[PDB]
């Protein structure tokens, strides 16, 4: 479907629960802040135990944030930023510590990479993540390869989890086969491990009762569905989830943007010209065949990739609505909608590149150094 | 354990060597060890207890060309209960360390036991520490040996987990399915554990001790039941740029009721535990050690005893140091001149001081000592690793 995938159905067959006006109102109530547009516009549409997190936050109880990034390469696209942009907002609004897993071991196992390459992509991607604005005093960005060997609790949990997840379970959840290397088969435990606070003793005082909130693209849910199942089996609380939709590929919402097909992506390193070019020449249009027909029948926002992008990056709700109405009425031609998006993306990407340029190795190193964060858990 | 576990003579090891594709330790190899070490080869070697190997000549070539090599063996801490059989590989390894003068690495697989058994991480780990005491009691040099818990070292090593992952990358579920008989129903922890046992075969898993060196020859002494793990390790090694580990296989220490089984810590009276009192040792031998003697004393004087099925005699071949006395007991038992009671009495006079001495040495292992042994650190050996 050109309308993108059916998320309402995805929620159902996934067992998650939808983020309704009720939950969005509570989030605004508890925080006293207007909810981020990702929630208002349905971009972050699903969740698991978000009310629990809210209860905890409601009663001054602690909780922490956790997301990850598979460093497949030094090239990242705007799609990759969505969950991070949101996680950064969550960190500022709730003012909690954040844990960001860089699965360099995952990509070593799955791709034709060297340990050093994989590790090197984590460090490089971390600069982009730091460019999103995370507070150096409230966030630990770690590489699985490095951290496994310098944590008195990370591996211990990986093992616990490994004892409670069978090969059948992962064949059924992730689709592994008898031909997959043992590394792949047991990897899910690595990604599940950061859901438990005692995986990070340096930041949590050996405590294991701290609520964990995991914001992520819906495609990561199977790992945490599995995590939540074992949490009780090993005496730990279930991590909560906040699911986001996929950022659409240029060719159409039928697919999500993917570094695999570079033609469907707008990279964080693309020049202003390349951005303009990819949008004009490749962004699927919900507009009409001829401009005459466009003026007459108007465009279809529900399948127009450029409009969808504005939904993610145009913050002003009024300007977005105006644009929706004028495109739907024909008052605006896809060429203008296109130009409107381009004027939003170019600065968004240029600014990001400017931020990235500021994060030095000394800075990346501190972010990645296991340490006590400016929080007290006693 | 597959063929011969029915015969009273125990497993057929020469037929096991062919199956496993290993090499038999013959007189040439034994004499080469003697010439290379300037020592009389340990009796386990002289008597065929350590009968098989893989690349031992490679280790010897390296040693003779002044190249270095290190030792690697391990223990699965199923419980605090260790028996006489568990000492065999350690006693031999301790001899290998003194004789060749090389660093030693000993893996305590608490994670393996946590995976396979009904234990808590703290239990498994404490078993590692306790067992570590008995192992230290075998006389290992604290300046030449590093004993580590898996649960501990994994989380404090810059090279261990990396090698485990490299190994995990080159071993398929199918591969371990056909080697260890794993199945779709096992936990993922087990499926991949073989990589944990494989990892210490490579020197860069111990950066502190070998200074990031990646080419140091490794010798693994163990009971043949551990070979599968290393047939696998030897396979992946080249695939990941590392040298293959050499091996020295030992036979199984017999269970009291017969060489049909292997002495297992599960059967309290199938073994002579290191904690047993003099009286308990005496009792176990006389009452439970399968006899190769004849049904009646008359048949015995006429047709003599059978040393190939007699458990007490098998134990003597493992612990009676004096070759001549062992032969005399063998000759006399076979001729029927000696009764099983007398043979039994000889073994008891050997086992009691042995176990007594071990229990006494183990009492000398203070908390601080076990800690230093398990603390990653540079050992009394230097390795040069130059590069720009
Ligand atoms: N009946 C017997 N007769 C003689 N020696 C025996 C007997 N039963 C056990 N052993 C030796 O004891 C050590 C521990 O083996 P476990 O199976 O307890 O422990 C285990 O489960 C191993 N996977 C632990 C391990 C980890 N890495 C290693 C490297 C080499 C040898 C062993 C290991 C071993 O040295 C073993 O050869
Ligand atoms: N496995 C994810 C990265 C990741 C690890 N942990 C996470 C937690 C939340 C979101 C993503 C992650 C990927 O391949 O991209
Ligand atoms: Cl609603
Ligand atoms: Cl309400
Ligand atoms: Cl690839
Ligand atoms: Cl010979
Ligand atoms: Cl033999
Ligand atoms: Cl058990
Ligand atoms: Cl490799
Ligand atoms: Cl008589
Ligand atoms: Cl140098």
């Amino acid at each position: 479907s050109a309308k993108g995938i059916d998320y309402d159905k995805l929620i159902v067959r996934f067992g998650s629960s939808k983020i309704d006006k009720e939950l969005i109102n509570r989030i605004e109530r508890a925080t006293g802040q207007r909810p981020h547009h990702f929630l208002r516009r349905g971009i972050f549409f699903s969740h698991r135990d978000m009310n629990q997190v809210l209860d905890a936050y409601e009663n001054k109880k602690p909780f922490y944030l956790y997301t990850g990034r598979g460093p497949s390469s030094e090239a990242m696209h705007v799609g990759h930023l969505i969950p991070f942009i949101f996680t950064k907002w969550l960190q500022d609004v709730f003012n909690v510590p954040l844990v960001i897993q860089m699965t360099d071991d995952e990509k070593y196992l799955w791709k034709d990479l060297t340990l050093d390459q994989a590790y090197s992509y984590a460090v490089e991607n971390a600069k982009d993540i730091i460019a999103c604005g995370f507070d150096i005093n409230k966030t630990f960005i770690f590489s699985d390869l490095d951290y496994m060997g310098m944590s008195s609790g990370f591996y211990k949990n990986v093992v616990k989890i490994q004892k409670h997840v069978t090969f059948n379970q992962v064949k059924g959840i992730f689709g592994f086969t008898d031909s997959d290397c043992i590394g792949k088969i047991s990897f899910p435990a690595i990604q599940a491990a950061p859901s438990f606070s005692n995986s990070f003793p340096q930041i949590f005082r050996d405590r294991t009762d701290i609520q964990c909130l995991i914001p992520c693209a819906i495609d990561q849910d199977p790992y945490f569905r599995m995590t939540r199942d074992v949490a009780p089996r090993i005496g730990y609380p279930k991590p909560a989830l906040l699911h986001s939709t996929f950022f659409p590929a240029l060719q159409g919402a039928q697919t999500k943007m993917s570094a695999s097909d570079p033609n469907s992506s707008i990279f964080l390193t693309d020049t202003a010209k390349q951005i303009k070019t990819k949008v004009n020449k490749h962004a699927f249009s919900g507009g009409r065949d001829t401009i005459e027909e466009h003026r007459q029948f108007g465009g279809n926002c529900d399948v127009d990739v450029s409009f969808m992008y504005l939904t993610f990056f145009l913050e002003d709700d009024d300007k977005l609505e105006q644009i929706r109405k004028d495109y739907t009425s024909g008052a605006m031609l896809t060429g203008e909608l296109k130009k409107a998006l381009i004027e939003v993306l170019q600065p968004l990407i240029a600014e990001h590149q400017a931020r990235r340029k500021e994060v030095t190795d000394e800075i990346v190193k501190e972010f990645m150094t296991p340490r006590k964060l400016s929080f007290d858990f006693q």
